């Protein structure tokens, strides 16, 4: 039993974690073999920059061994740093970009050293809510899958509200953002309805099935109430991806979104779900699979 | 900006995390040095769980009944003792992954993060905090024994909380690493129950100064509170009774923000007879006890916006 937003075991990430200096501005890197992946503003005309700087200009750091760079390169708004030594603690891994509403775990790092590891999720509107401070940039996002770590957000920036945003590992950034100093705003965020159908089922499977109803709804009638509510419109794929859930509980995808729709029309008057007063859209479909189930790493 | 549950990097603990199977039971160990540390009860059946004699049940095992998995190498177990609920085996290899680290026995309102392990495996890493009932509300599903809470301070790991079972509301009930439970509870399958639990309220007035430092002010009043007024409005919410102590701990908050805990007493005061309105704070529309004054420190700038 218990419900918690957790996160993956952050140890093979832990041993990549670097700190890059340039200048005046020092941030993290990730060294994987013999490349450190930073972000490019550590050096604007990203290019005229760059080519005015020499490999000693970059000193880079992991623990209290300083790494000698013998290269370097830029691949869309990520530097990439060749280094003389291979990670030895390199882990299994890929560089994938996820979709708003996939979640991952984030090593918060400060001078190349991991402070902290939360969860969150790829908002609608391409931010994350995070929690950052100065230094931060650099800090990495990642799912694991068996041994494999799947590398997919690095940190750029905070925006004026807060929230977060940064690229994938190949330097493309999530969202309408640049990496610089300019008006940039995150746009209207919505609610990631298949997330929240899915902590329905993890509340019902732990016990809490306050919320459901006899009646079933179409998926043409739940869209247009999620419309009203900025949630994200329920597809046949969402619908699909619950499959499982469904049959674990035997509440129908559509009998959920009914209990959805009341929930939206009616508000909890006083009750909470999994300890909770708000609808949580920060858990896929996955995620409570996962964690109703004990899948190890 | 931004205010998230962190739970502290788990790799430190990863390296420790080995498989305990003594007959068909088995669960997680902790593995420092040369000892493997786990819940006694490894050595039970479920019968034997009603009125187990645990020293009974130990005196016929021998080393060879206990099998320690370290990932893909099984460790030489040559000896075995029990210190309170802990059983501690001795094995023939220390672990090379060993950190610096400490024993410590928390206090109920304390935070610590959770590496939650199902067959020397982890597969997750949360915040929690004990309760002031001394239960933990974690996520744990069967084989979860022997997972482990601590804190990472500087370069030392310390090892606060080892789970032992999971009581009948879905509350979890565990020792420190010296076998010593923490609340009213026996390593024994009875009648037990959790007793009621309060909010820790030095923990949610923590929560408000790190909403003030966030930005967000519309919480407070004009007003400010004696002590004994507030702790008598607060025991009403079922909210801990704030001492002297607590006061003095939100010293530095007060001091950063401007706020006389009296008068961050008052705001708090007003919330629980108003709620919220539609108002958040923080992300949140209940008021959240879990990050203690330390580490609201922790994650929040010295710069108030
Ligand atoms: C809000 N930041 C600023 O006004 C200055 N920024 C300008 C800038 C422009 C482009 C890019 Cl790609 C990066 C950046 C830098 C930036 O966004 N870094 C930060 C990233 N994450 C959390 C940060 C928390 C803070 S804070 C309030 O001190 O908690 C500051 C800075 C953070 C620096
Ligand atoms: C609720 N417990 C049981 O049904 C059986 N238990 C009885 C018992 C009595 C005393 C001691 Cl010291 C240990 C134990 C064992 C126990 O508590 N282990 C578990 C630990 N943590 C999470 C657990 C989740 C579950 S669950 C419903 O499947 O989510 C089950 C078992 C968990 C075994
Ligand atoms: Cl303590």
């Amino acid at each position: 039993s218990g419900f918690r937003k957790m996160a993956f075991p952050s140890g093979k990430v832990e041993g990549c974690m670097v700190q890059v200096t340039c200048g005046t501005t020092t941030l993290n890197g990730l060294w994987l073999d013999d490349v450190v992946y930073c972000p490019r503003h550590v050096i604007p005309n990203y290019e005229d920059l760059l080519i005015r700087k020499s490999n000693h200009n970059f000193l880079v750091q992991a623990g209290n061994v300083q790494l000698r760079v013998i290269g370097h390169s830029m691949q869309n708004c990520v530097l990439k740093l060749k280094v003389d030594t291979a990670n030895p603690k390199t882990p299994k891994y890929k560089f994938v970009r996820i979709q708003p509403g996939q979640t991952f775990s984030v090593l918060a790092c400060y001078n190349g050293s991991p402070s902290g590891v939360y969860q969150c999720a790829m908002r609608p509107n391409f931010t994350i809510k995070g929690s950052f401070l100065n230094g931060s940039c650099g800090s990495v996002g990642f799912n694991i899958d068996y041994d494999c770590v799947s590398f997919c957000y690095m940190h750029h920036m905070e925006l004026p509200t807060g929230v977060h945003a940064g690229t994938d590992l190949e330097g493309n950034f999530y969202g309408p953002f640049v990496d610089r100093q300019t008006a940039q705003a995150a746009g209207t965020d919505t609610t990631i309805t298949v997330n929240v159908l899915a902590w329905l089922y993890a509340a019902v499977i732990n016990g809490d099935r306050w919320f459901l109803n006899r009646f079933t709804t179409t998926l043409n009638d739940f869209n247009l109430v999620a419309m009203k509510y900025n949630y994200e419109p329920l597809t046949q794929d969402h619908v699909d991806i619950l499959g499982p859930l469904s049959a674990q509980t035997g509440i129908a995808v559509l009998d959920m979104c009914a209990s959805l729709k009341e929930l939206l029309q009616n508000g909890m008057n006083g009750r909470t779900i999994l300890g909770s007063a708000l609808l949580e859209d920060e858990f896929t479909p996955f995620d409570v699979v996962r964690q109703c189930s004990g899948v190890t790493f």
